[PDB]
């Protein structure tokens, strides 16, 4: 019968910092991690800025010899995973290694590496493709390499659900534990899609903000002057652990994961429906899964991408799910500061939701100068709002109409 | 407790045929789908052959215009899925669409699209990248496009566990139904990595057979003269259904899915351990999940890739798990005929395991001319073997040390 799941460790790389506390400091201070991209020449691109990880040192975690073989999305996923495991205080032993697994996902995976090897193939032939092209680029290799380095022999897999990946990865990992398939899971996601094909491909869809001359103001969820999402890189990992297993080893418990919802819109390849019907179905699934009255919800970490249709669909969904209580909860988009980490978005935003519970503060939606028509909820405009938070919800919505909702609450 | 899950619909594209019955007819006749790859300059490559899908007509499924937006791996996944749903006879309605979901995965995803868009980018800059590059290349778009086309509102996701994808996709979809999150799931995988990058990438790791003079003899699992796997394309999809749901509408039930195991080797990025310890834990997990004794297993669809180390690890794992019953069961690699469909391997092999149960016959391992040292099990060399099969296992062991096992049982 279904066991309870708590969060005992967290790890992160974001545009705001090389760990959780540094990133959260930036979140509570309203700081933007968005800047013109320095790592390649984007003068021919319509978008030339994004949320880069600044000053990442892979040699805090791995040999440079092993790092050279791995796409940045794998290096980022391993860094966040290592941080989460260390933060948990868990010791991997012969007695528990079969009960500890990993589900770290990505939306796009090793596009930089695949692009670079495509370059080698086209210009020089197949004999110049890296021997490590496959294991250094495919999405399941965060889970694979983490298992090899720490000796995790539990369920080992990866999700890829576009911008929903980090949320689904955490929810499904919690089900593994809830249903007895594992006692511990390291779960989350990682992304580094800031290569020619990434920026070019989202550019070709006219999905990205083109505010090149004021990049810190580009990400403006629910603002009337928003013009698309900001592309961002990084990773989030959580250690999920069965409650009695956590109690039995004296673990520090940050919060309890009480609810997980999924739904499909079945509407459009890329566009969300204006009424947010699939997001509403997903949130209602999560709240019923958590055994909650919707009025218990205090804080929502929105998907809040800064797209015209996505932002307004989320307002419509929250009003539909929460009715008059929609005016009492606080909802913010931390993508206003971090930009959109795609497959890692749900992983870092799950961490932000847990820290909202720990610190009793709703992070701001920065850049919300002029809320759009019908965007009249408490969206925590400009500045962090200290408040009572017993229940926090984190939403993600992605291409294919794929929705995820996580429900966290304080643990006593 | 837990609901029972049965298979009510199957769909496939393989190197043996454009549907299940054509493919299965090839399998039972010991036919090879392996041939030199056409309409592709493989001059500079060490491997020039594989398992292609022959004569696929996407306009049976999609308009030309909608097909132009999608990588071949997505087309293949959608074709298998549509076939599976048609085969099931299921009627999607407003009363049941929230209970029907999708989990179709891929190991490598849209290499062909990435290749062609790299060519645009490198030759003409980013403004010539297709607007549909991202949604037409990402792995979750088989689930996405299927959910949109058929109006499926249930759990919508995609696994990516390299060569284990199809097995994990089916197993996790079965968990959704068993634990009441859905009544129907479409599950499986698809792959089209026969581009320069796939043949080049695996070739750079010298993972592929280089038997260019005799492509149909290349895939020879457990044969002393094997020299690595054969790269193959296609897709498998199953309709998984809660038993009472299937009986209420008078569905034809092929077989019951009674067990699912997962494990991690935590050993090496690409090679399994010599003793197959992780594959043994995974099979034991799957049998425990099914409440079955190893002695009850009749037929194993091996991973059987024709790699020196992988083939021998599976022999060791089966001797360890099955002890005095290890010789009584039959174990065969259908990869001897199909080649290795990577993320779709476990999907087509689950279908072959179900058909082994329907027709009471172990498919052959062709090309098994000289068993290697210690390969003395009943490997069904050369020709199909009619026999009693109540319980059939299907195993997948992929990069990252990720393992999956499915347990199917005859249904009456
Ligand atoms: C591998 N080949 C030969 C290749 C690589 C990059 C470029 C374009 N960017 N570049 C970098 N260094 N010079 C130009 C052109 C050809």
């Amino acid at each position: 019968s279904r066991r309870r799941v708590v969060i005992t460790g967290m790890g992160m790389l974001s545009p705001l910092g090389l760990d959780v506390p540094s990133s959260w400091e930036g979140i509570l201070a309203g700081r933007s991690g968005i800047a013109p991209i320095e790592h390649m020449d984007l003068s021919a691109y319509s978008t030339r800025f994004g949320g880069s990880v600044k000053g990442f040192n892979v040699e805090e975690y791995l040999s440079a010899k092993e790092a050279r073989k791995l796409d940045l999305f794998i290096q980022y996923g391993l860094a966040a995973s290592f941080q989460a495991v260390r933060d948990s205080g868990l010791e991997v032993t012969d007695a528990n290694r079969e009960r500890i697994g990993v589900s770290m996902g990505s939306g796009i995976g090793g596009l930089t590496n695949i692009e670079n090897n495509c370059r080698s193939l086209f210009e020089q032939g197949p004999r110049r493709i890296s021997p490590f092209f496959v294991p250094g680029s495919i999405i399941n290799m965060v889970s694979g390499f983490l298992s090899i380095h720490l000796g995790l022999q539990g369920p080992n897999y990866a999700l890829t659900t576009a911008q929903t990946t980090g949320t689904h990865s955490i929810g499904m990992a919690a089900r593994n534990i809830a249903y007895g398939e594992a006692d511990v899971m390291v779960a989350g996601g990682s992304e580094m899609a800031a290569c020619g094909l990434g920026l070019g491909g989202f550019g070709a869809a006219r999905a990205l903000s083109t505010r090149n001359d004021e990049p810190t103001r580009a990400s403006r969820p629910w603002d009337r002057d928003r013009d698309g999402f900001v592309l961002s890189d990084g990773s989030g990992a959580l250690v999920l652990e069965e409650l009695e297993h956590a109690r039995a080893r004296g673990a520090r418990i940050y919060a309890e994961l009480v609810g997980f919802g999924m739904s499909g819109d079945a509407f459009h390849m890329t566009a969300p429906p204006e009424d947010g019907a699939g997001a509403a179905r997903c949130m209602k699934n999560a709240l019923r899964d958590a055994g909650l009255d919707p009025r218990q919800v205090d804080y929502i970490n929105a998907h809040g991408t800064s797209t015209p249709a996505g932002d307004i669909a989320e307002i419509a969904a929250v009003k539909s799910v929460f009715g008059e209580h929609a005016h009492a909860l606080s909802m913010s988009s931390t993508k206003s500061m971090t930009g959109h980490l795609l497959g890692a978005a749900g992983a870092v935003e799950a961490i932000f939701s847990v820290l909202a519970l720990r610190d009793q503060v709703a992070p701001p939606t920065i850049n919300l100068d002029n809320p759009d028509e019908g965007c009249d909820l408490d969206l925590v405009a400009h500045e962090a709002k200290p408040r009572k938070i017993d229940v926090a919800l984190s939403n993600s919505f992605g291409f294919g109409g794929t929705n995820g909702t996580l429900v966290f609450r304080r643990f006593a």
